[PDB]
Formats: structure tokens, C-alpha cells, sequence
């Protein structure tokens, strides 16, 4: 079960840790994967994430675009979690490096609410280029599930939790 992680509210949970060694660990039921449209995992959690599956989570992808076409900025689809989760849920926040509507930042984590605990990441944090606190504030005003949140980065970890309102 998930140790470590500071409460914020009911039903959010936060810590400074690596997502692939949280999910290796835990073997959560999902793993929340920061993907993009075209379920690309190059470098973020999407390539750490994959990287740890050996490929598996990208040749799995490959087939569902193949097969569905590319999701839509602040949807998800549900996968195999492979080694890391029994599921990995592929969410699309917008990157506010690509000129995506920050708006849809609410929409993405809507999609955790389908499931009752998640092991998940900041959506369009990182690489995405939105500012952490605010995914973390939409985070904790849109999620009712049982979410717990690895933060990687432990200066931005203390960062969100001193000034967490
Ligand atoms: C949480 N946030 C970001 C990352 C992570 N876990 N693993 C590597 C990049």
C-alpha cells in the first residue's frame, strides 16, 4: 500500500518520489501515465514510465492508435500498466509548450474521478510547461477519487507544500 505521502485534503495525497519506483513498488491498480494525443512516451513520466515496461507500454499504444486514432487534449484511454500497475491510464493534459488550452487542464483530470485510487503524476507539469501549483490546486478542485500524487522533483515538492493552500 502507498506510504510516505503527505495528506493535502481528503482525498489527495502528495510525495516526493520517482512514479515508476512508486508504481514498481506499490503494484498500484492505476498508474496515471502524462501521455500525449498520439500515446508518444519519449521523455517525461510517458518515457520513464515506458522505459521501465521495457516497450512494452509503447508497442501496446502503437496497436491503440493504430486501431482508435489519437486522443483528444484532456481525454484518456485505459491500458495495460504491464510491470508498473494492473492499469495505466493515459491522460492527456494540455502542453502549454504546444500552445494547448490550459483550460483543458480541468477536463484531464476529470478522468481520474472514473477511478477509485490512482498513483498519478501532476498533469502538464514538467515538460507539459504549466505551472506545478496551479495542476496541483486543479488537481485537488476536480479529483473526488483517492489520488495519490509522486512529485519528482524534491525542490518543487517543498515548493508545492509550503505554499499548498
Ligand atoms: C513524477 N513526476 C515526474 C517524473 C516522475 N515522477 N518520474 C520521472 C519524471
Amino acid at each position: 500500500s502507498f506510504s510516505g505521502y503527505l495528506k493535502l485534503t481528503d482525498n489527495v495525497y502528495i510525495k516526493n518520489a520517482d512514479i515508476v519506483e512508486e508504481a514498481k513498488k506499490v503494484k498500484p491498480t492505476v498508474v496515471v501515465n502524462a501521455a500525449n494525443v498520439y500515446l508518444k512516451h519519449g521523455g517525461g513520466v510517458a518515457g520513464a514510465l515506458n522505459k521501465a515496461t521495457n516497450n512494452a507500454m509503447q508497442v501496446e499504444s502503437d496497436d491503440y492508435i493504430a486501431t482508435n486514432g489519437p486522443l483528444k487534449v484532456g481525454g484518456s484511454c485505459v491500458l495495460s500498466g504491464h510491470n508498473l500497475a494492473k492499469h495505466c491510464l493515459h491522460v492527456v493534459g494540455p502542453n502549454v509548450n504546444k500552445g494547448e488550452d490550459i483550460q483543458l487542464l480541468k477536463s484531464a483530470y476529470e478522468n481520474f474521478n472514473q477511478h477509485e485510487v490512482l498513483l498519478a503524476p501532476l498533469l502538464s507539469a514538467g515538460i507539459f510547461g504549466a505551472d506545478p501549483i496551479h495542476s496541483l490546486r486543479v488537481c485537488v478542485d476536480t479529483v473526488r477519487t483517492n489520488v495519490y500524487l509522486a512529485v519528482f522533483d524534491k525542490n518543487l515538492y517543498d515548493k508545492l507544500v509550503s505554499s499548498f493552500l
